């Protein structure tokens, strides 16, 4: 019952976490009609493909293009909460090649990297499914997460819809392991998705592809030391570590408790995950997918291509949406992709500024609550402005992760950090909503867009230390052509030869009177 | 400190179990001496091998001939005795495809099949080298085990000298998973050759090839989540249920507390295996190896041929040795093998008579103490001398399996069997040391065995209602050629053309009279 989500460790009288229906009941009662259920599903996503414009072809596929909407957007939200939320840990030292820290991984790094920590803080007789009953959400407020979305300046919300363990913030029709089944007993997609609609966010799908077991049924015995023949725990490459592949032996007691809920299949992907998905998309009318969890299987093998073509098809002349570009490996037997858009975790590495793409980080190293953050080894607020803004002067949009704990409570330091992002945004948003890449992006720690219909030049400034902004080729229409973002204050400028020569004025030497303190924006009528 | 032998279970104030050395520890100290003395031996071996009759070849070792001793001991003692034996349990159902049970499979299945048990008996967090201090073997007496086996009849003694989880019941320069650093904290390998030797029992050598886990240095990281990037795992197939191979990523918290004592190595067959080998030989000079473990890995890639030339060589004009077929599959790359008899495992199976075979089970279905095994589920003292003939008229030995308890002591129904048999075989083993199969091997209940040279015909009797035996094409002598064992009742008989027909004595007609309870033999002095 009781933990202090803030340093979450073992309940005192902790007791052990059985679902009514443990994975033998579960195959026994509802796997049959699971996979008549998804079989028909299938012939609905085959049909719409038919029907469709797009085929679940990588040619055809390619041909869909990137939303204005979302080359206008610039700020998202990702939203990083699940049972993993609970222990809110990763160990120094644990970083991923990435170079971020992921305690979102702790439900499948319990047992192998974070062990030490999990057998010392949690207990070795602690299982996966035990944090399940521990996320209880009673601080998670669904309406303020959308609130605090638009106050952040945000412009789309992507909770984790379902990550690699295979919990859904939906309560599904195809596993128990569901958001009202377990944990905080509520439907936090459908409360999300409402709380976005009524607020003008456009609302992303989070679908881990593979996950890191799933109970499968077999036409023969893994092993003679298996007490079912007729069973097995199915995996792919998604989790790095070396595991057996396609097929480990199942046994219950090891299991059963990292796998609460999952009703088994003969197909992982199509009895279970095509129709998980599309699930997803039919109830929530979703504006984007993002991807996961897809470089263990090829994308022809997991048949996310189908996916794709249906997620496409339901919404041809209802609505414009938008893939990233995490299907998986795209090969005709590295390797090619499909999707609209490139995902750059945590480093946003050497990037092409002339398509669009987009960077995900939170405001320290961590995807997912890590409890030991705190101010000191998190982005500040002027750092963080800094930050975006480069990325947007180079094309990209920023899908900026929030960590709540097993509470479903957000620490101060990254509301604050968001509000004062939001607020740098209702002055200056202008040089950034519905902006495009300059010919120059950055130079002398200074940042330039363009609007998208070319008649403004937008100049962010966020050092205090700057009398002179010299811009060559930026040609102001006339005199009166440069102002400053929320300000009357008169911008005076000469023009040499080719560069234009801007002299910042005088009361904003000192940054405690620009509208916003962590930077001010100069706005250019060119022609 | 305190458990019951007899009904074991987790002690009341469990402490973890740290050998005084890590793994990376070993791997710092200990690795690269380890392998520089491997070199040597490797070189040992090879120039052996060289100069030597064997060569590392199915053509050269096949030509080595069966001793006559084997031929002739008819009966050997399998002591199954190692840390598996203190939990001293398999469950119901958990049957091997050979039928037997195996309790000696504890410290791998303790994860896997039997973690239910384990986790409510022994609890998760303790390890499976937490088992090594509770084996004190304070009732293990190697000069009683020694004179036990000679009491029950058997010429030749084989003690569980190094099983799959690699701990050694002698003293090694190859590995601190010894006798003397873990468990008794003494040699127990050494006690029992010494105790063995001054009875004339013969002395065989059980050595596991392949080893659940051992940890290996690797010139590369298996994945980014791993902690180290120079060390990992190895399995090959031997454990049965699918793990990855041949890497698996090491992770301390997990691994360290089953590997305890195990000195990391590049190569696991080259720079432990061969060497640990060797040295137990040379050590110990048994006339005897068994192999096990060796179905992971063909026997090409194990190196397995080498130590079979080698065994053989340092032999060559000093006893007559002798080496069982579990060396694993001889491939050129359904597969052959090497080794001079085969070992059908608790169950005889379809036997070849016409080469020396050797079947091994205990008195229950158990291999390794089963604290549950008793009376009811054992064979009778007449079930298992009724067996042991029917395996020596087919030509095969009969290597009974005993099962002592983590005290080491063995139960009284295990005692009582050996000693009725011993006391059969006191008696009647005229009839069973130094025979061969007859034309006819079993008929109406009754077994037949030659004396080696051809001149005795024996026949056990084991019912007692019989009163006429009819033999076709048995020759006896004259009138007075036949006799009965441990008896001077005189045995009348008549020829009835090809037919000799036998009368029991009166007096033979009530088993009280017999000289053995459980049979009497008819001598027949034939041409
Ligand atoms: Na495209
Ligand atoms: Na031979």
């Amino acid at each position: 019952v009781q933990y202090n989500p803030e340093k979450p460790a073992r309940p005192e009288d902790h007791k052990p976490f059985f679902y009514k229906y443990n994975t033998r009941q579960l195959y026994e009662k509802f796997s049959d009609d699971l996979m008549q259920r998804a079989a028909n599903d299938r012939k609905e996503i085959e049909k719409i493909n038919q029907l469709g414009k797009y085929k679940p072809k990588k040619q055809s596929l390619d041909e869909h293009e990137v939303p204005e909407w979302f080359r206008d957007a610039k700020l998202g939200i990702f939203l990083d909460w699940g049972p993993w939320s609970v222990p809110g840990y990763a160990p120094p030292g644990s970083e991923g090649d990435t170079g971020g820290s992921y305690p979102d991984w702790y439900e499948f790094l319990m047992d192998f990297t974070y062990k030490a920590y999990h057998d010392s803080i949690w207990g070795e007789d602690f299982r996966r499914d035990d944090f399940l009953p521990l996320l209880h959400g009673n601080n998670f407020d669904s309406e303020e997460y959308a609130e605090l979305a638009v106050q952040a300046g945000a412009k789309y919300m992507v909770p984790f819809a379902r990550h690699h363990a295979g919990w859904t913030m939906w309560e599904s029709k195809y596993t128990f392991r569901n958001a009202v089944e377990m944990g905080p007993k509520r439907d936090i997609l459908k409360e999300l998705v409402e709380a976005s609609r009524k607020r003008d966010l456009k609302f992303g799908f989070y679908f881990s592809i593979a996950e890191w077991e799933y109970p499968v049924i077999t036409k023969e015995r893994v092993s003679q030391w298996d007490p079912y023949e007729d069973m097995a725990i199915f995996h792919d490459g998604m989790g790095l570590i070396p595991r057996p592949v396609p097929l480990a032996s199942y046994f219950p007691a090891r299991h059963d408790r990292m796998i609460s809920g999952k009703i088994p299949v003969k197909d992982y992907f199509g009895d279970y995950m095509m129709p998980l998905f599309k699930e997803g998309v039919d109830l929530f009318d979703p504006d984007l997918v993002w991807y996961d969890g897809g470089w263990g299987t090829p994308a022809n093998s997991s048949r996310v291509p189908e996916l794709s073509a249906y997620f496409y098809n339901q919404a041809e002349g209802r609505k414009e949406v938008v893939i990233n570009n995490r299907a998986g490996a795209y090969l005709d037997d590295k390797a090619e992709q499909i999707g609209d858009y490139l995902t750059p975790e945590y480093s946003i590495g050497n990037v092409d500024i002339n398509e669009p793409w987009e960077v995900c980080r939170s405001i320290s190293p961590a995807f997912g609550f890590n409890w030991t953050d705190n101010e000191e080894n998190s982005l500040s607020s002027k750092e963080l402005v800094k930050m975006f803004v480069g990325i947007v002067a180079n094309n990209g949009n920023l899908l900026l992760v929030i960590n709540p704990d097993g509470s479903g409570k957000l620490s101060n330091v990254q509301k604050d950090r968001l509000l004062d992002l939001g607020q740098w945004l209702k002055v200056n948003g202008e040089g950034i909503y519905s902006t495009r890449p300059w010919e120059i992006q950055e130079s002398e720690g200074n940042f330039f867009t363009k609007s998208k219909n070319g008649e403004f030049i937008y100049i962010h400034i966020l050092d205090k230390e700057k009398t002179t902004i010299e811009v060559p080729n930026l040609n102001p229409k006339n005199k009166g052509a440069i102002s400053i973002l929320g300000s009357k204050e008169k911008v005076l400028w000469e023009n040499s030869g080719p560069i234009t020569r801007i002299t910042i004025p005088e009361s904003f030497k000192d940054e405690r009177n620009w509208p916003n303190k962590y930077g001010f924006t100069l706005k250019v009528a060119v022609k």
